[PDB]
């Protein structure tokens, strides 16, 4: 009955006729709120929609506040109806401006607890998470011209219409309507709530004009220090990141892992491929010691995977890296942007699935060794009477793990495949057994000639590949 | 037949004597050598004492070399005889000095391997291991003048006997001999090993003048860095260091922890105290993620608790932390010093027990709970908007754990009792469940007056004490 032809045909209308603006009526005391007073709004758990049906999903409500100041229209669809769902005041309590968001609930987790598992508020982002996971990273429906001096450019769903679901049912449908100054879409989401929660995406998008850059199943995540770029500062977390790296299964069937960084200046990575297989922002490494922050529990964040359906022809999977001096801003983006794009009013199709999980092995091949973690270190030489003397090198100790890496006899011949830019050179590249892992360890030290620009280097495991290549960029200034 | 008072005459007689200096007839090429080079002497396992009987003992010599340059003498007791171990090269491989120590070998980890349980080497020390270790923190048989600006006086074992073992015997007998400037002494050592490694000592101690300070069952160890004083440059290592704390049982029941530092400055510190009831350097946290160096596995290292036979009257626990820019200095001494000592030539004795382990918590009362880690932090305060504003102070993170408070309901209401000297203030004592360890967690943030003093501050969980009092000490400079 209603399907994504119904969103399409609205969607495919806007991109017809000039972009309308969303104007705020929000009240000042609603717009200047910061988050620790958003908190002060809160549903009233009795008006959640679906209360009144045997279905173990339930659909709640933000209000506007904060930079969330401009409304968004929720619509449930029925077998027979598409209905409006009316703004209340009385949906909240607060110790017509139309809803900013809405969230599901679902009893992932125990089955007397209507837990969250989606939720849609700002821009066309929306955050996802399965069983024993907590809120990390994001996902957008649309990135415009992101990292562009220019300025970047952010869709909203402005939008929504949600299928009432039937009391069996495992999944929930979700349509949305997007709409920015140069494009407009449509969108039909199936959520799958599980150990992961997987998200079913397609999508048909219009440009009402020309873009810079089109950012298809962006991601959006966090990392202010890891072992690779430790805190600058002492602090009692030893991470502290939503994500820690971006893996790519390449167009070709390479597997590449770069860890993240937080830079001194905007950093632009760009995998050109054709018809990529997957990428991710992924959480690799969940042992709570790696953390120990007791109230954001960063060790239960979600990785995400993407996963196309189809040949997304040529482009590339591009990661941004923003300097931030805190955990707030959303210092990750990566995405799939095309390389070329159609004129105007031309309709593109994107399917694809989204995995939230916190099986990071699963998210790999298994035939196929990743990196567990990358710690930076001081390059040094331990002398005869076992000082271990600096020699001016920095050193990369780059575990890697696999389910048939973890198998392999002890006394495999493991050798690194290396690379670096020619702002540096390597001194040692060494691959030693780590039997507390029944992995291996590969130690690079590196000398950089000028610490004012950019070093890149590649690395991966062979016996004569075993690994996914390590691709780390040691950011100038670094 | 042969016993302690065979050794005990030996002592008191020296005791009546002027002291004869030892003297090196080391040839330049031995005395010269570096560790690396040290190892070129390896020892003919076919030439291992015992290789002719059914003991799963066995005992191997070290060669003179480093500044290990004077000899000592080392004879096996029988049923029947003392006889002298004649030296000789033929115990070596290279590629009448006498020998420099001894080793001990026995089946602890694989039963068909003989591997090291006891080094004896270098002036009093000894170092012990059992099932699963590897050697870390160092006994003595004794220290005089310890950090006392007149400088230490150093103590040898001059002279050995072991006891030959029966066939199903699983405890060796060693004896020793000790002279120093100012004092002899005689020891039986019994050695039992086993996942722990105990060694039963009595000793008899002789003054041949008079001495500003003794040092009775001493232990010796190191460190570096950890996550209360985090490494100042980048290392791949989160900690380095053979142990992190001085646990002490008072005479009067308390228990207190002092975790380790790695000084500006010589930090001597005394706990006063009469018939104390035990003392130990602790290796506590052995995951090997605090560690991650597979050449020396300072996770597998052992802990040393002594434990005094009878009552030692009035002295202090005393523990000396020593700046060093790194591991191969010894940098922590722990001792009992007694208040008074006896006229020269009168007999002290002094019995306890030595237990080498990996298991801290059998190293504490079950219904006492300890403290797992010390991280250090920037102090801050949380903004309405999440960011995490620092506010000048210094946080330490204290996480207790038990084999009775691991029991305990999350809803227990635990409390912290806390202090600080003069030149700090508290500012937050905050105490909160840890649902990943079953722990309690204690946020200390302290406000230092002058960066140029040293600051102390006390701690312990109690309901209305649980926990033992963390006894933590800030350098001055730090
Ligand atoms: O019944 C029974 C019982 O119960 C109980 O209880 C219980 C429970 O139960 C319950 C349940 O629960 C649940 C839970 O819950 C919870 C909660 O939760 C929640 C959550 O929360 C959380 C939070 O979150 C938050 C967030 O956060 C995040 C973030 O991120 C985010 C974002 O944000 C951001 C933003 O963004 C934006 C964007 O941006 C972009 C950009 O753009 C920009 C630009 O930029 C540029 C640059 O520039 C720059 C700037 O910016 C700056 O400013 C400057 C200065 O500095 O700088 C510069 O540089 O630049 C560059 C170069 O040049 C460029 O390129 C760029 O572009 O800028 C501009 C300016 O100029 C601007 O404007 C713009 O914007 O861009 C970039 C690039 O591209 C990108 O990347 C970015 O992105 O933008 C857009 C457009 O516009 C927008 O839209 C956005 O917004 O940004 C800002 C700045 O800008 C910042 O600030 C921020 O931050 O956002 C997004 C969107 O929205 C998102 O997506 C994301 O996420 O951050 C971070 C990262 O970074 C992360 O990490 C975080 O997370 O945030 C937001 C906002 O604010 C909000 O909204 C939220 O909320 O978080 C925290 C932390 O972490 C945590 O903690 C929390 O938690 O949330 C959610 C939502 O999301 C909700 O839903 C939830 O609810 O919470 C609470 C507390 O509070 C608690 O309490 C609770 O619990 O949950 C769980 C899970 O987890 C579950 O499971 C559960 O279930 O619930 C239910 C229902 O309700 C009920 O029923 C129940 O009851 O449970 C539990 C468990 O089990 C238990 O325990 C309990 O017990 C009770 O009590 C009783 O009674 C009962 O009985
Ligand atoms: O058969 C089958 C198969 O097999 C195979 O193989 C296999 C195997 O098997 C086998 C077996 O094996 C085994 C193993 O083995 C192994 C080995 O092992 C070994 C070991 O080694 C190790 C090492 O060790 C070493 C050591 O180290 C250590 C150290 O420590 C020590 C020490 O040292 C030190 C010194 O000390 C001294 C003292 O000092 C004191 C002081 O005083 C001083 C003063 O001070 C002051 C100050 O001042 C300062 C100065 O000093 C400076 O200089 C400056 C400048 O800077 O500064 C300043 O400041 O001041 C202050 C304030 O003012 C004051 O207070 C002070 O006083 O000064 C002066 C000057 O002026 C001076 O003079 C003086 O001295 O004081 C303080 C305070 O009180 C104190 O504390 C201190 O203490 O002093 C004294 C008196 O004089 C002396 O005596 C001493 O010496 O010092 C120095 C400086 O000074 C330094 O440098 C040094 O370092 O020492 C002591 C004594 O001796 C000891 O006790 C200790 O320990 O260090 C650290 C700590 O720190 C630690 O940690 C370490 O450890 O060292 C030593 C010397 O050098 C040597 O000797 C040794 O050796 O280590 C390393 C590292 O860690 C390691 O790595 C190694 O390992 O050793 C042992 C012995 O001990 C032996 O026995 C053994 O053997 O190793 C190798 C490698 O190499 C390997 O390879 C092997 O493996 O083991 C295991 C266990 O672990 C077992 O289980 C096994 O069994 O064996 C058998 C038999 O042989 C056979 O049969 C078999 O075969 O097995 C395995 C396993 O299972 C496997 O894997 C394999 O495979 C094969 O191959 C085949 O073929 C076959 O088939």
């Amino acid at each position: 009955a209603f399907s994504i032809d119904d969103v399409a045909k609205q969607a495919q209308s806007l991109a017809g006729k000039g972009y309308e603006t969303p104007k705020s009526n929000l009240p000042s005391v609603f717009r200047d709120m910061k988050y620790a007073d958003y908190q002060q709004i809160q549903f009233n758990h009795d008006k959640a929609y679906w209360n009144n049906l045997k279905t173990p999903f339930k659909l709640e409500f933000y209000h506007q506040g904060m930079y969330f100041d401009t409304p968004v229209k929720i619509n449930e669809v029925t077998a027979t109806a598409v209905k409006r769902i009316k703004y209340s005041p009385d949906y909240f309590t607060f110790g017509d401006l139309g809803f900013a968001g809405f969230k599901v609930l679902y009893p992932i987790n125990s089955k007397d607890k209507n837990d969250e598992i989606v939720s849609m508020l700002g821009a066309s982002y929306f955050r996802v998470i399965g069983a024993g996971q907590v809120y990390g990273l994001s996902a957008r429906g649309l990135a415009i011209d992101t990292a562009l001096p220019s300025g970047e450019e952010f869709p909203r769903f402005k939008e929504f219409w949600i299928e009432r679901p039937k009391p069996t049912d495992k999944r929930l449908t979700i349509y949305a309507l997007l709409d920015s100054p140069r494009a407009t879409g449509a969108y039909k989401f199936v959520v799958m709530p599980g150990r992961d929660t997987v998200v079913d995406v397609q999508s048909k998008i219009y440009l009402r004009d020309k873009v810079g850059k089109l950012g298809v199943a962006p991601l959006t995540s966090m990392f202010l220090f890891g072992p690779n770029q430790p805190s600058p500062a002492n602090n009692y977390r030893p991470e502290l990141h939503d994500s820690n790296g971006l893996s790519i299964h390449a167009g070709n069937g390479e597997w590449i892992w770069r860890p993240l960084n937080n830079p001194k200046h905007l950093a632009v990575s760009s995998f050109s491929m054709e018809n990529p297989q997957g990428f991710g922002l992924l959480q690799r490494g969940r042992d709570f010691s790696r953390f120990e922050d007791l109230d954001d529990r960063y060790d239960l964040r979600p990785s995400a995977w993407v996963t196309p359906k189809g040949e997304w022809g040529k482009g590339s999977v591009e990661l941004v890296e923003i300097p931030t001096n805190d955990e707030t801003n959303n210092n990750i983006v990566a995405y799939w942007t095309p390389d070329q794009l159609p004129e105007p009013g031309k309709e593109m199709n994107f399917k694809y699935t989204i995995t939230f999980s916190r099986d990071e092995d699963k998210l790999h091949a298994p035939d196929n060794a990743w990196v567990q973690q990358t710690r930076r270190s001081t390059g040094d030489v331990k002398q005869s009477n076992l000082i271990r003397q600096p020699d001016g090198t920095i050193a990369f100790v780059v575990d890697f793990t696999g389910a048939e890496m973890k198998k392999l006899p002890e006394d495999t011949p493991v050798t690194a495949q290396t690379s670096i830019g020619d702002n540096g050179e390597i001194v040692e590249s060494t691959v030693r057994y780590n039997p507390v892992t029944k992995g291996w360890r590969l130690v690079m030290r590196v000398k950089v000639k000028d610490a004012k620009k950019t070093t890149e280097m590649r690395a991966a495991l062979v016996n004569a590949t075993l690994s996914e290549t390590w691709s780390y960029q040691l950011p100038a200034n670094e």
